[PDB]
C-alpha cells in the first residue's frame, strides 16, 4: 500500500514509520514545511505506526536526538518513538479489511489527519491545540503533551490489569479529539477501510 506523508506544519518535522521491530520503507525522513514523502508498506502489515518527531539533530550517519518521538537516536526508525507522539496506526489486509486510527494513548505532539486516498471509508483527524491546552502535569518540557500513563506509571492510567476507566487526563484528550483513542480501553474510533487502500498522513492539516 502507498502512504503519502505530508508536512503542512510551518516547522520541519522528521517523519517516522515503523511496525515496532522494523522500519517501514526507509523508516524516517526530514520533511520541511510543505514536503511530501511517499512510502510503500507491505500488504498484511500489522501494527504499523507513523508519527512526527520535532526538533531533531542528526549527524552524517543518521544518529542524533529528537525532543519528541525519538526512536533510539536514529533518523531511520526501527522501533517506536518516545512519547509524546500523536500516532497514525494501521493494520493492513486483515481478513480483507484495512483498519486505521489516530491515537493519543502515547500523548500528542503534532496535529494530524489520517485519510484514505482511495474510495470506501472516511478519514480521522486530531487537529486541536492539545499542546497549548495541555494540563500542567502532562506538559512535556521538550514540547508536546504526555499521556497520563507515561507520566504517572499507574495501573489505572496504563490499564495494566486490562480493567481501567477513563480519567481526568484521558477525558482531556477525548474532549479535544473525540476521534482519537484517549486511553487503552476507549470506545474504538477505528475506521474500517477496504483491504489494500492507500492513505495520506498530513501533519498540521489545518495549518
Amino acid at each position: 500500500a502507498t502512504f503519502e506523508i505530508v508536512n503542512r506544519c510551518s516547522y520541519t518535522v522528521w517523519a517516522a514509520a515503523s511496525k515496532g521491530d522494523a522500519a517501514l520503507d526507509a523508516g524516517g525522513r526530514q520533511l520541511n514545511s510543505g514536503e511530501s514523502w511517499t512510502i510503500n508498506v507491505e500488504p498484511g502489515t500489522k501494527g504499523g505506526k507513523i508519527w512526527a518527531r520535532t526538533d531533531c539533530y542528526f549527524d552524517d550517519s543518521g544518529s542524533g536526538i529528537c525532543k519528541t518521538g525519538d526512536c533510539g537516536g536514529l533518523l531511520r526508525c526501527k522501533r517506536f518513538g518516545r512519547p509524546p507522539t500523536t500516532l497514525a496506526e494501521f493494520s493492513l489486509n486483515q481478513y480483507g479489511k484495512d483498519y486505521i486510527d489516530i491515537s493519543n494513548i502515547k500523548g500528542f505532539n503534532v496535529p494530524m489527519d489520517f485519510s484514505p486516498t482511495t474510495r470506501g471509508c472516511r478519514g480521522v483527524r486530531c487537529a486541536a491545540d492539545i499542546v497549548g491546552q495541555c494540563p500542567a502535569k502532562l506538559k512535556a518540557p521538550g514540547g508536546g503533551c504526555n499521556d497520563a500513563c507515561t507520566v504517572f506509571q499507574t495501573s489505572e492510567y496504563c490499564c495494566t490489569t486490562g480493567k481501567c476507566g477513563p480519567t481526568e487526563y484521558s477525558r482531556f484528550f477525548k474532549r479535544l479529539c473525540p476521534d482519537a483513542f484517549s486511553y487503552v480501553l476507549d470506545k474504538p474510533t477505528t475506521v474500517t477501510c477496504p483491504g489494500s487502500s492507500n492513505y495520506r498522513v498530513t501533519f498540521c492539516p489545518t495549518a
